[PDB]
């Protein structure tokens, strides 16, 4: 066990008689190590209360004798909370959970999705969905088309000369973005006073501001509606899913406000996973490989490992089908010898399940939650969890607390009631006088909030509900504290943390297509095809 009491009675010595904050520390080594509970979280929970306590003597007394052994007793905490998660382990509930909101769902991702059902018959799969808002994603492609036409009538004359700088289209558009959107948030605020849906306003305000018939509108809710109960869907607002209220305004602030679906969609597979437990997937992750399958084939020196994975998921659509139309651009340049080998391996194999890894059991800590890593950096689109996992409620918390500091600042902005300009730069000047050298890299991260999705080089939401949320969860885990903002652990901490690697296929088509590139290359050829498509 950790060290007695009576034995840090003598390492930590000093000539002062026991201050009381030094006797508070005695007291809750005592607890710790008289436990009778096996309650991993409970036994967690006095560690951080000791490890707190701690703390505080050595801020106060900074210079106490006792130092050195309340120092080496910190590492020994360290090591117990190891201890503690590898303590008692066992596989989780056989859920997989993949969300989609804010539209009608894609053909090619019930495709991916019935993948995972084949291979995994006795998991039960819940596909979530928000019944509210169907027209969401229609409302927003309508307020873009709108600004983009609207900022290339502005710039007519200035985009003739040829050494414009398509950054002042992209400044234009987004200028019109937010008032377009204002506009149909003050309408929506306007209209819930007695109980509409999201979709009975959208409908109204595409109808009046964006030239659409109802009955078609109509038409395509009703119809994805009826696709995607037929598909598994479970509505998000038929579950109360949300019971904070607090969480229910950070998802509606990302659905309505800026029309984001992928925050959206961050906060619900957390949800998700806090109450029923299981494994969350983006819809374009695909099962692992068996890791013998391509074993007699080796990799050419001039492919890289990441396109080699990219090859052998072609390889099986190629020859097997599971998914229609599956791309082959990149197995068709392997010369015939390759193609042959592998066309033997595939054609040889009965049964999908002999191509196809199954999880089967999943066995892990009820305190934690897993996932899946990219170049050794976490990323949230594979996530596995027990129901109520301590790890999984640190990293809601690390949302909230990333909200609530961005609304501390924005919020203020927004009521002032400005255009896009004042409006940012109210927010910024706001933001900015906040700075430490605990938080600099955060704000500066999401200080393009209200852009993401219509500027080059927006990325706000990695640092609010996506990975840097739970980056920092791992470390306040490992470290015993909460709330951390910026701190990160080392590499070979991290590892302990990984979603099983045989038990994943990341690099797909839709992986690929659906990947971030919005840099400035992407947005310089974007433009161009509003240059040409224009009248
Ligand atoms: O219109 C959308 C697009 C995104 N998503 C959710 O966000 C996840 C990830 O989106 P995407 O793959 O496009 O983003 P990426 O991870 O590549 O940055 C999807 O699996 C969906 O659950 C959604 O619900 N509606
Ligand atoms: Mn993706």
């Amino acid at each position: 066990s950790l060290i007695s009491k009576e034995e840090l009675i003598k390492l930590a010595y000093s000539i002062r008689p026991r201050e009381n904050e030094y006797k508070t520390i005695l007291t809750n080594l005592d607890e710790y190590n008289k436990l009778t509970t096996n309650n991993n979280e409970n036994k967690y929970l006095q560690l951080k209360k000791l490890n707190e306590s701690i703390d505080v003597f050595m801020n106060k007394y900074k210079t106490s004798s006792r130092n050195r052994a309340l120092s080496n007793l910190k590492k020994d905490i360290l090591k117990e909370v190891i201890l503690i998660k590898n303590s008692n382990t066992s596989p989780v509930e056989k859920n997989l959970h993949f969300v989609w909101i804010g539209g009608e769902v894609s053909d090619i991702a019930l495709e991916y999705i019935k993948q995972w059902a084949d291979i995994n018959a006795e998991y039960n799969i819940k596909l979530w969905y928000d019944s509210e808002a169907f027209l969401v994603n229609t409302l927003k492609k309508a307020i873009v088309e709108s600004s983009t036409t609207e900022a290339l009538q502005l710039l007519e004359e200035e985009i003739q000369n040829p050494q414009f700088d398509n950054m002042k289209f992209y400044k234009k558009r987004m200028e019109f973005i937010y008032d377009r959107q204002k506009r149909f948030i003050n309408y929506y605020k306007s209209q819930i006073n007695k109980v509409p849906t999201i979709d009975d306003i959208i409908k109204s305000h595409l109808v009046s501001e964006y030239n659409r018939d109802e009955t078609v509108l109509e038409s395509y809710r009703t119809n994805s509606l009826r696709k995607i109960n037929s598909n598994h869907g479970i509505d998000i607002r038929a579950n109360s899913l949300f019971t904070e209220q607090e969480l229910l305004n950070i998802y509606s602030q990302e659905l309505l406000n800026r029309g984001n679906l992928a925050a959206a969609s961050d906060i619900v597979r957390l949800l998700a996973l806090k109450n029923f437990g299981g494994v969350y997937l983006d819809v374009d992750m695909l099962p692992g490989i068996h890791s013998d399958l391509f074993k007699t084939i080796s990799r050419p020196s001039s492919i890289g490992l990441d396109r080699w994975e990219m090859i052998k998921l072609e390889a099986i659509m190629k020859y097997k089908k599971y998914i229609n139309n599956y791309t082959s651009e990149n197995f068709d340049k392997l010369d015939q010898q390759l193609k042959d080998n592998f066309k033997l391996i595939i054609e040889s194999k009965s049964e999908k399940s002999e191509i196809f890894s199954k999880l089967e059991n999943l066995n892990v800590s009820d305190l934690e939650i897993k996932i899946a890593f990219a170049l050794g950096s976490v990323i949230n689109q594979a996530l596995i969890s027990k129901q109520g996992s301590y790890l999984t409620n640190l990293v809601i918390e690390q949302v909230k607390n990333r909200y609530q500091f961005l609304n501390q600042h924005l919020n203020p902005a927004i009521e002032s009631d400005n255009n896009f300009t004042d409006t940012t730069k109210i927010f910024h000047d706001s933001l900015f006088n906040s700075a430490t050298a605990e938080n600099s890299m955060f704000l500066t991260k999401i200080a393009p909030y209200l852009q993401v999705g219509f500027m080059p080089e927006a990325r706000s939401t990695i640092s609010l509900s996506g990975p840097g949320a739970y980056a920092s969860a791992y470390y306040d885990f490992i470290n015993l504290q909460e709330n951390t903002i910026e701190k990160t652990l080392k590499a070979s901490d991290l590892i302990e943390f990984k979603f099983p690697e045989n038990n994943l296929s990341q690099l797909t088509e839709q992986e690929i297509n659906s990947l971030w590139s919005f840099d400035q290359a992407s947005a310089k050829y974007q433009f161009e095809k509003y240059v040409r498509d224009y009248t």
